[PDB]
DNA sequence: CGACGGATCC
DNA sequence: GCTGATGCGC
DNA sequence: GGATCCGTCGGGCGCATCAGC
């Protein structure tokens, strides 16, 4: 079925106003997002924070029109040195971050996957998950990936509230996908990484902005494969989210999911936070 | 990975 | 330099 | 015999490399 995201809610529970707005977004190809009008579209959202992944470029390949966002100037980019036009990500914002890092603090290394941005009052980390893979090939990577993050985002040492957002390249439960029951041996919904999912919301511990705001929310997705029109259909999957702590809930505001956002086989997804 | 063909279930 | 084929990853 | 289950198959897109010219 359609689905149509409600208004965007501005103003905490408490009645707070929003004064920080972060956007999320897999690219599917940065230089290709571009070309789509990518930018045009960030441009009219005007995020204090853009946190982009598969950007599948490297830093010296980034085209000029990245360089005339003074809305967006602190720029920040992760690509994997050996493996050239895949993964990638980025983070752009309007203030400088306190401290910039990459990586997880032991991979195998530049996998061009996890930047972590400290800021006044919380640590922001964007992630690009490995996918298991066609053929679940890569499935037991992942599982061990899945541990080794869940690992550095709990032994973090700052004491500030986490947000992680990003491609966690897993449809969490079944309300999470169009097609639940065909997809439980395809990448993004195996058991594997759905139990991952939830350790991960136990152990650092997170939770799910967009499902707490929205528990009985169906046919809300972030991805749509490029084949058989499955956009034009809304059969898609929730693969994209922002995470929280739970001292960030009061802060809460609103958790978006912009569908009509094109230039991807992602849709863009936006927080609201009263900080 | 959604579409589809074929099996299985009440 | 540019196009199209192929390979790889989804 | 409609509903559900499950296994199989062909395809959208981006980027790298290469071959030809
Ligand atoms: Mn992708």
């Amino acid at each position: 079925a359609l689905y149509e995201d409600p208004p965007d809610q501005k103003t905490s529970p408490s009645g707070k106003p929003a004064t920080l707005k972060i956007c999320s977004w897999n690219v599917d190809g940065l230089r290709a997002w571009i070309k789509k009008k990518g930018l045009d579209w960030v441009k009219e959202e005007a995020p204090d924070i853009l946190c982009l992944q598969e950007t599948k470029c490297s830093e010296n390949k980034l085209p000029a029109e990245l360089q005339e966002l003074p809305g967006l100037s602190h720029q920040y980019w992760s690509a994997p040195s050996d493996k050239e036009g895949y993964s990638g990500v980025g983070l752009l914002s309007r203030q400088a971050p306190l401290k910039v890092s990459y990586g997880i603090g032991d991979e195998e290394d530049q996998e061009g996957r996890v930047i972590v941005a400290e800021f006044d009052s919380f640590v922001l980390v964007t992630a690009y998950v490995p996918a298991a893979g066609r053929g679940l090939v890569r499935l037991e990577y992942r599982q061990r990936w899945d541990e080794a993050f869940r690992k550095f985002l709990k032994g973090l040492a700052s004491r500030k509230p986490l947000v992680l957002c990003g491609d966690l390249n897993v449809a969490h439960e079944e309300i999470d996908l169009r097609n639940p029951k065909g997809n439980k041996k395809n990448a993004g919904f195996t058991p594997q990484e759905r139990q991952g999912f939830g350790e991960l919301l136990q152990a650092v511990p997170l939770a799910d902005s967009f499902r707490h705001l929205y528990p009985n929310t169906p046919y809300a997705y972030t991805f749509w494969t490029y084949m058989m029109n499955a956009r034009s259909k809304n059969v898609g999957w929730r693969l994209d989210y922002f995470l929280l702590s739970h001292s960030l809930l009061p802060a809460l505001c609103d958790s978006k999911i912009r569908s009509k956002a094109l230039g991807s086989d992602h849709c863009p997804i936006t927080l609201y936070l009263a900080l």
